């Protein structure tokens, strides 16, 4: 009689088994007192961590800590309803008003998480534009991609960073048509980057809203960890500091920054903690407040995790500190392949991808890695990346000194030579792949300031509503 | 002149100002050293929190505050990665246990949140299967509408609790389709109840699956806080504990949380944290964790707010006097209100929804609360409600003691007074609403009968105290 509920259940796993991306979590216990080390089953059993998110370490940061210590014992754990009823308090408008700060906005809006924010605000607009038409990157992240569907509105999707076929599909629409760019700043697979600038040129032409996931970025790019927006004028933010620039970096009136409509972050990554935003007008923001389901109907998050957050970035905005060294880390791991010929992927940003283009090597690389050497690197497959393209991600953080450094080049040299992976020449033999066997957004300049070149004013209503 | 955007977020913002549906949000900071007080602005403004779903003050119970404190000692803060990646570790693995546990099923799948939860089981059920009809009860909440839009199928909306019209509905497709009767235990709104048996029953005849939202049941119904599930079958779960019992209350076969095929819950109301989970079997479990795109591509929940909500579920399990406590709270206010003609919507559960029946008097009433008598309790308007019945939602604990709610009742009292508000009697003349002045209305019994409410925690089997519970082997993937 009814329907075999079961059997379709069996075999829809049956299929991720057969085609090897049935996944096995990892038992990966972070200890904040010995960043970055971790232990597995058993206490006794540490490794590194070399594939973590916590990008500049701030998950175990004191002041971090501290805050969610503190905001604890005052408050409990949850927040014990949602921000319409007994959710809304004090750690929520700070950490929404620095987050405002940070992206020099009118207001920000926070939500459980990144992939929430951007389902929330994605949708919104589809549902109240019908006619609207989004342009996504190729690479966007998953978040945007059920966004955009749930949006349930024409797309179009142009290939990776090609602006030329952007620009052919605008302009095939009347400018009076509502349209959406969806892109991300920093792509975290191979670490590629958008131009944004292009893109908001783009953007003013053809009359279009642009929607920027900085997820990868924040914490990372500009002088203050505010993202490649920021970077994209960094010297006009550096000056200026806490206050929107007189000027961009180019003599004109607006920054990159300004013009982006709508700019979504985790606080999961660099920020130490969970939770997701967007920032932007403050018609914007109190216009998601008061129409996102995703954003009006859950438990607003811990006051402890929010004050964690609020502290992360507080920090991070006046300890520059945090991305130069993330980013001489990156260089010294980087070169040290380079020379020994363990192919990386290039691009310009914080991340190591390891090509090994196959997808059991890459697996069978991660489990020497860490059953052998105690280095937890986490391999990318099917069908995060192309088939072929199979890879080890590698996230340096300012913790990972030298030392650290030198014991994952010559664990990762040990294991390229047990397996007889292709070292870079033999990619060249075969005609290159991903630039590997055939220019950095922080410059030498940039990497050789300090806290002392920052502006002393970076050290130390839409989000109730707004009354008529 | 492109479209103009400012233009249209103005006059779609300017609709919810004249409707009246357009939320201000209050400033309360709750203080876990003094429950159930708050403060507001200035931590010299304090105000008793009578509306929060913290429903059995576990957000700042001393098990949940120290497991907080001992995480973030060891673990930090941040999780730092996603399941698949450096976001996997024995606080997530122990939380899903003790999920499973309780529900008594095969396992059990964290979420973010439970709206996240809630949204990816239906999604991935409609998407999967495509021939799918869902049946939903009107009063489903905007998480599960949400969803079930997402499943992107056939959906039949019941009425509320109308188990005729959803045998009607269930009997015009053959048995063969496949169907999923979607509701929840108790609805947060008026505290009416699902008849989770009957349901399952029809679930059974027509060849459905069922998926039940227990969120604002969850440490409140059972024995051990399982749910109203548990709390069909009081008496099989209380004797045989942490362990499945040999009969049902009947003497059958199966428990009714043993056949409901799919339970979602939120870590974010009596068990004083945040996130959500679906307990189900193995199968299902290790299905939403291999294809749920809203499960895998997010950063894990804190370790810290994992073991906070751990402790929270442990506790509860073995303190049936938390249950016990809240209900006679509740009673007490309900049965003060009902001597003072003061319009309390009947329902069996542990909700006191004050009828008002007008939007204005509904947020009037609020403001005066908490600004002339510290009382802080929300109105619920437009579109969460229909509109005219409008009302003020109160929501009683173990630690609203009968002198907490005493000055309530007068302050309620006053506030009615001041404003003329209706009572029982003007709502009798105006032919009775949802069960306020309804001459012949018969109430549901309470869930909780004197018997239950009699019990202690030595009326409980000796091994839901600090049972040991082994770790889930789906929550990290399963060999062969
Ligand atoms: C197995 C596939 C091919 C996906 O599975 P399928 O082929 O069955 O799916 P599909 O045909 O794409 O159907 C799913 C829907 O995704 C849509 N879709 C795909 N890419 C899109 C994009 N960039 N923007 C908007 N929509 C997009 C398709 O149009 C389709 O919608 P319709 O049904 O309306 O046609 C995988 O390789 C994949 O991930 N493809 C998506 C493209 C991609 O490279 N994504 C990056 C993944 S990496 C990640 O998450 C990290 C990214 C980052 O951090 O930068
Ligand atoms: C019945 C019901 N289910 C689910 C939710 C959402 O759960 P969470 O707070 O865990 O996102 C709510 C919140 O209002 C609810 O009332
Ligand atoms: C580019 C990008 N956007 C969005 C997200 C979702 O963020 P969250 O972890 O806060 O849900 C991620 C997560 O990895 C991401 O990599
Ligand atoms: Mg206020």
């Amino acid at each position: 009689s009814g329907f075999d509920y079961e059997g379709l259940i069996d075999s829809e796993l049956q299929k991720k088994r057969l085609d090897k991306s049935y996944r096995y979590f990892n038992n990966i216990n972070r200890l904040a007192k010995e960043f970055p080390l971790a232990h597995r089953q058993r206490e006794a059993d540490k490794v590194t961590v070399w594939c973590s998110n916590d990008y500049l370490a701030l998950s175990k940061h004191p002041e971090v800590l501290d805050a969610m210590h503190k905001t604890i014992d005052k408050y409990g754990c949850g927040a014990g309803g949602t921000r319409n009823i007994a959710g809304h308090n004090i750690p929520t408008l700070n950490l929404e008003a620095e987050l405002a700060t940070l992206h020099k906005k009118e207001g920000a809006l926070v939500f459980s998480s990144c992939y929430v924010a951007n389902d929330a605000v994605l949708s919104l607009l589809g549902q109240k534009m019908k006619d609207l038409v989004i342009f996504s990157d190729e690479l966007n992240h998953a978040s945007m991609i059920v966004g955009i569907k749930h949006a349930n509105v024409k797309k179009h999707i142009f290939k990776h960073n090609d602006l030329n076929e952007l620009e052919q599909l605008l302009q095939s629409y009347p400018k009076s048509v509502p349209k959406l760019i969806a892109f991300e700043s920093v792509y975290s697979m191979a670490g590629s980057v958008a131009d944004i600038e292009k893109i908001c040129d783009l953007a003013d032409k053809y009359g279009a809203l642009t929607f920027l996931d900085e997820v990868h970025a924040v914490g990372l790019y500009g002088p203050h960890g505010a993202g490649v927006a920021e970077h994209c004028d960094f010297e006009s933010h550096r000056a200026s500091g806490i206050a929107t620039p007189k000027t961009n970096d180019k003599g004109g009136a607006k920054t990159v920054m300004d013009r982006v409509d709508m700019i979504t972050g985790t606080l999961g990554k660099s920020f130490g903690s969970v939770g997701g935003y967007v920032a932007a007008s403050r018609k914007l923001i109190d216009w998601f407040r008061s129409f996102a389901p995703g954003f009006i109907f859950t438990t607003t998050l811990p006051p402890s995790v929010m004050a964690g957050a609020t502290a992360a970035i507080r920090y991070q905005r006046c300890h520059i500190d945090l991305r130069t060294s993330q980013q001489k880390h990156t260089m010294y791991v980087k070169k040290a392949f380079h020379e020994l010929g363990i192919p990386v992927i290039p691009n310009p940003s914080h991340i190591v991808p390891v090509l090994i283009g196959n997808a059991d090597l890459a697996k069978q690389a991660s489990d020497i890695l860490i059953n052998k050497h105690q280095i937890y690197v986490q391999a990318i497959n099917f069908p995060t990346v192309a088939r072929g393209t199979e890879r080890l991600r590698i996230t340096p953080t300012p913790g990972h000194t030298n030392d650290l450094s030198d014991i994952l080049i010559n664990a990762v040299d040990d294991v390229f030579n047990e397996l007889q992976l292709p070292r870079v020449r033999d990619w060249e033999s075969q005609g290159g792949l991903l630039g590997v066997g055939e220019s950095n957004l922080w410059t030498s300049s940039q990497l050789s300031l300090t806290n002392d070149d920052l502006n002393p004013n970076v050290r130390d209503e839409v989000s109730s509503g707004i009354k008529q």
